[PDB]
């Protein structure tokens, strides 16, 4: 039984991989940097010798690539799929680089939608299955200077909240959940603004570590809650139901 | 001075083109079916002899096509861009047709985001410009059996509400607006479910006509409101401010 974690080379996906290794889970770890995926596999084997770890060096910003990824796991028993890979951008809309933003849409929205749709197709009536889509507090509240990225997370939040309630009302075995972190200490900011060195310790007054966010993600999987969300002011993690209007 | 209307060959965009014709505006009408674009241009000339009417047969579900559409309009003075083209689907997520849904994402989301970003880049500091993106009441309220489509509209609403407030806070000249129709008598249901003949008169107990929704769109352009939205319970058209949380 496997747990698929996209965006496993760094940040939340990376630490989630390590936390799930400590539970004896076997992993499919997806990202582009093979080097880091291999060093993580080495950590995972010393944490948990009997875990199986499959690596997949895949750019998920290409729709065909995402299809290929999934059909290549057809002969695996996947209990959890975690749509964690995603990128950010800080800039006024009038200043954006469309090539980067277009790529952001293909990763944040499409890849996640392809994998969620395919997982749901084959796993809705299968006992013990979980889908966890990583949104953001930015997917429930709009943040200045990050309009485009926030809107990808609004998509993710609304899509997962509607998929979750679809599967509940239909009596599915598959459970779908959304994680909405707040500021979490990872590479995300450095990628988003395009230059390294951003220091959360010095520049952000409240943030979780990547390990703390792996821990929240794991508790979300271990709950009957659809939404795991960090409060923007208290930075308490809350497991709760949907935030948006449901017309049902 | 031109008003660009994507999705002009039927429905809201078609009736919007005719309304703006009666005000003497010149139009750039974008859709795939040349046939109907020429039929509308004939109507526009009969309403408005002196209106200029450029037609563009373009599939906007291709990102390159959307760039090409815009770069080809750079010789023109565009006062208004209306991202109206969009497509729906009624289906459990487990039952969708990915090729249809992936095309829906490229049109409902990407096309609109390319055209809005490029319009915003060249027109933010230009007096009298207006960007109007068409979302839906299902972009503020999740509707069963249309999870994926509603999420494209949550993207549109959140993107445009965030862009609108970005332009206000930064003193732009450009105004950005979002329209959120409810049931509107168009080809939209027929295209979404794949089969013709859906009858609003017999099947839907409250709905607006396409001409009424073009009127609401024109009301929204002529206001300081960021949002023009049909209330699901009263079916009154409301001009109001943003609905989502703004962190600034
Ligand atoms: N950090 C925060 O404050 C925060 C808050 C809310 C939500 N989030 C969300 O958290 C998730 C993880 O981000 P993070 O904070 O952990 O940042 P991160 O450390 O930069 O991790 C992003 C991950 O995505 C992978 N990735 C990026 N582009 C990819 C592509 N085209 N194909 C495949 N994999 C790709 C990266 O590895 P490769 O580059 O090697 O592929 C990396 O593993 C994202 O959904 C992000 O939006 C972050
Ligand atoms: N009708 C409703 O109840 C309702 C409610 C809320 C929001 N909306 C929104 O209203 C907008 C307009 O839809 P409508 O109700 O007027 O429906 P419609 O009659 O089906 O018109 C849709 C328009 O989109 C164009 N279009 C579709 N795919 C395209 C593509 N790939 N490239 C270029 N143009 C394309 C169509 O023309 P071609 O096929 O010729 O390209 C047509 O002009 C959509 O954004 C829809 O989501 C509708």
């Amino acid at each position: 039984k496997y747990t698929v974690i996209t965006g496993a080379s760094s940040g939340i996906g990376y630490e989630t991989a390590k936390l799930l290794a400590g539970k004896g889970k076997s992993l499919v770890l997806v990202a582009r940097r093979t080097s880091e995926l291999e060093k993580l596999r080495d950590e995972v084997k010393q944490i948990s010798p009997d875990s199986d770890v499959i690596l997949k060096s895949v750019d998920l910003a290409d729709n065909q690539n995402v299809h290929d990824l999934y059909e290549g796991l057809k002969e695996l028993d996947i209990e959890t799929l975690i749509n964690n890979a995603g990128v950010g951008d800080f800039d006024l809309v009038q200043d954006i680089e469309l090539g980067k933003i277009e790529k952001m849409l293909r990763l944040n929205i499409e890849a996640l939608t392809i994998l969620s749709s395919l997982f749901a197709r084959d796993h809705h009536d299968i006992e013990g299955t979980t889908l966890v889509n990583i949104s953001s507090l930015g997917g429930y509240m709009i943040v200045p200077n990050a309009v485009t990225y926030c809107a990808t997370k609004f998509y993710v939040s609304a899509y997962t909240e509607g998929l979750a309630q679809e599967l509940q009302k239909g009596g599915a075995k598959l459970r779908a959940k959304v994680l909405a972190p707040a500021a979490t200490e990872t590479e995300f900011v450095d990628r988003a603004r395009g230059e390294a060195g951003f220091d959360f310790s010095k520049a952000v007054k409240k943030y979780h570590t990547a390990a703390e966010m792996a821990g929240f993600l794991h508790q979300l999987i271990e709950s009957d809650a659809i939404v795991g969300i960090v409060d923007g002011e208290t930075y308490e993690f809350e497991l709760r139901g949907p935030l948006f209007n449901y017309a049902g």
